[PDB]
C-alpha cells in the first residue's frame, strides 16, 4: 500500500529529481493535468516492473509541507511535515523543494526510462527541477569513503514497515516522511587519514563494517551521533542512500531517508550537527551538505485521491 | 590479442576517461610508475573479468600521435595517426587529448571500480583529466533521438575483427584506431519535427530502425552520409558510443568508433561536415559536437611493451 521505494533494498541505481511545483491551487486545468501525471506515473512503473522483474523498479512521488494544500483539498497535512528550511539556523545546506520524484532500480535504462517518461510528462509547465542526480551502488555497497553503508539499516519487511512507514490506523497511513541531503566529499582530506583515524570517525572496522562498541568508540563518530533512542525505543529509519558523482569532479553521497515519523530523522540531524550535546559529527570534517528537504510520500491510495 | 573494448558487443555501461599525459619523455622514474600503472589497469581488468563474468568488463587505454612518441621508443607509431585538431578548419568541436581510458560493462559497479582505482593509480600528478562521461544505454538500445543506435554495427568477432582492428601481419596488428566526440543534442528542435522530417534525417524508421532505400531518403540523412565504400570495400567501423546526460541539462551521445584504419573514420567525418560535396548532415541541425580526438588503442601486447 506504501510507494515502493521504502521497503525494497540494495537498488543498484536511484535517480533524483527534485524541484518546484509551478502550478497554483486555483489553476483547475493545470491541477488535473498534473494529477493525471501522477496517474502515469503508478501506471508506468507497473509497466515496467512487469516487462522488466529484473529491475525491482521502484518509485515514489512526494510533497513538502509548503505545497500540501496545492495539490489537495481532501487529504489531511501528514502533522509532522514541515520545511527543512527551519533547520537552516544550525544545519547548513538546506534548500527546501516542493516535489520529490525518487526512482529506483536494478538497471539504469529502466530508471532513466520512468524518470525521462516521468519528467516529459510533467514538463517544465508543471516542475521548475533544481536538483537531478543519478545515483549508483558501488562494489560491496561501500560509500566513497569507502565504508560499507547500509549495515545497521532495518531490515526486511516487518522492520522497515515498523521503521519506515506511518503505521496502519494513523492518518495517512503507509506514507512515509523523506528527508533528502546531497553530501559533497571532501576526499583529499579523507584518504590521507590513519586507519584508526577513518574509524573512529565512523565508529566501525573498515573492512567488514563490525561495530566498535559503543563503550571504546568517540561520542562523536558517526554511529554514536545517529544510533539513537528514546524512552526505549530506537529512533531507527530506512536509508536508501546512493553514492553519486564524477570520478574526477565533485562526488560524495546523495542520502535519502524514509521514515514513520520525521522526529525520527530530526533528531539525528539534532544530534550531527550539534543542537543536543554542542558537538559536531566527525564525519562533518570530510563531507558537507549543499542540499536538503523534507517530504512526504504517500500510500499509493491517497496518492491518487490527492 | 586486442584489447577488450572493440569486440565485445551491446555493453551497458561505459566511462571516458579523456586527458593529456603529464609526465615528460626523459623522466624514467615517472615513466616507469606510468607504466607500472598501465600494467595495473591491464590485470586488474582480468581480476574483475574473474570475479565478476555478469559484467562482460572491458577496457581500453588509448594515445594520440602526438604522445606516441613520449610513451614508447620501441613501438613504431601506427602510419594513420594524426591530431584531430587538423579537422578544425571544417568540423567543430574539436579537442586532442593525449590518453583515452575507455571501459566498459554489464554493471556500473564494476565499471565505476575500474575506471576510479585506475585513476587513483595515475594521480593528478600523470593524467589531467579534460573530460569524464558515464555513458549508459537505453531501453531497446536507442539514442536520445529515440531512434535505436547499433543497426547495421558490423556483428560478431569476424565482421568486428575486420574492419575493427588493424589486420593480422600489419604493423600494430590487433591494435584499434580510436575516435571519440560527445555530442550535445537540441531536443527542443528534434522533439516537435514530424515523424516524416525525423525520419529523412536518419534515413531509417523510428519504430523499427528499417533502412529506408537509399533511392528514397535524401543524400544528406544520416545513413547516406556515413554508410560509405570506397573501390567496393565498405568503410565500415565498429562504435561503441552510448547516451550520457542530465534529463534535465546538458544530454546527447557520447559516440566512440574503432576502426582498422582511421581513414574509414576520417571519410564518415569529411562526409558529414561537407568535405565531400558541400552538403552537412541533416542530423547536425539537433545535435552539436563539442569535444574531438583520434587515439591509437595498441593490441594487448605492444600495450604492454610500450
Ligand atoms: C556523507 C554523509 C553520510 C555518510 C558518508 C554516511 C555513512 C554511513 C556509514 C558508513 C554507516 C555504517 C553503518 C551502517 O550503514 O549501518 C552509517 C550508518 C548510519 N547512518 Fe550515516 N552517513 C551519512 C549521513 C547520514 C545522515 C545525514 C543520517 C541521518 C540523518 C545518517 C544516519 C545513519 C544511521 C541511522 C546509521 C545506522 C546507525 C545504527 O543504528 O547503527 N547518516 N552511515
Ligand atoms: C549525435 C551524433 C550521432 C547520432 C545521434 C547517431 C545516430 C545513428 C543512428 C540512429 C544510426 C542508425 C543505424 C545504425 O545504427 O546502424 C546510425 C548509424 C551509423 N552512424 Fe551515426 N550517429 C551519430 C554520429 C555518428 C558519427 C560521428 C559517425 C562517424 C564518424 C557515425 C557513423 C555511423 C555509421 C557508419 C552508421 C551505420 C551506417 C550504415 O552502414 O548503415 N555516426 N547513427
Ligand atoms: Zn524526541
Ligand atoms: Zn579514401
Amino acid at each position: 500500500m506504501a510507494q515502493s521505494t521504502v521497503l525494497p533494498m540494495h537498488c543498484l541505481y536511484g535517480i533524483f529529481l527534485e524541484g518546484n511545483l509551478k502550478i497554483q491551487k486555483n489553476d483547475q486545468e493545470g491541477l488535473k493535468k498534473f494529477k493525471d501525471n501522477i496517474k502515469k506515473f503508478t501506471l508506468e512503473l507497473d509497466e515496467i516492473d512487469k516487462i522488466s522483474p529484473q529491475s525491482r523498479i521502484g518509485g515514489a512521488i512526494c510533497f513538502s509541507s509548503d505545497i500540501w494544500d496545492t495539490v489537495t483539498k481532501k487529504i489531511s497535512k501528514p502533522k509532522e511535515l514541515k520545511s527543512v528550511n527551519t533547520l537552516s539556523s544550525y544545519m547548513p545546506g538546506t534548500s527546501q523543494r516542493d516535489i520529490l520524484i525518487h526512482i529506483i532500480s536494478d538497471r539504469m535504462d529502466t530508471c532513466f526510462k520512468l524518470a525521462q517518461d516521468t519528467m516529459r510528462n510533467f514538463g517544465e509547465d508543471q516542475l521548475d527541477i533544481k536538483q537531478e542526480i543519478h545515483g549508483f551502488r558501488r562494489v560491496e555497497e561501500r560509500d566513497l569513503t569507502d565504508f560499507i553503508d547500509g549495515t545497521e539499516n532495518p531490515d526486511g519487511d516487518e522492520l522497515r514497515t515498523q521503521y519506515g512507514l506511518v503505521a496502519a490506523g494513523q492518518p495517512n497511513e503507509f506514507g512515509s516522511y523523506v528527508f533528502t541531503q546531497r553530501y559533497v566529499h571532501n576526499l583529499k582530506k579523507w584518504y590521507p587519514e590513519p586507519l584508526s583515524v577513518q574509524q573512529d570517525t565512523v565508529g566501525r572496522t573498515k573492512k567488514d563494517s563490525i561495530e566498535i562498541p559503543r563503550d571504546k568508540r568517540p561520542i562523536t563518530s558517526h554511529v554514536s551521533r545517529t544510533d539513537l533512542s528514546e524512552n526505549g525505543k530506537d529512533l531507527k529509519i530506512v536509508r536508501q542512500s546512493l553514492p553519486y558523482g564524477q570520478i574526477t569532479g565533485e562526488k560524495g553521497l546523495m542520502f535519502i531517508a524514509y521514515a514513520c515519523s520525521l522526529h525520527n530523522i530530526e533528531k539525528q540531524l539534532q544530534s550531527m550537527f550539534g543542537q543536543l550535546d554542542g558537538k559536531h559529527d566527525l564525519l562533518l570534517k570530510y563531507t558537507t551538505p549543499v542540499t536538503g528537504s523534507f517530504y512526504f510520500a504517500p500510500s499509493k491510495k491517497e496518492l491518487l485521491e490527492l
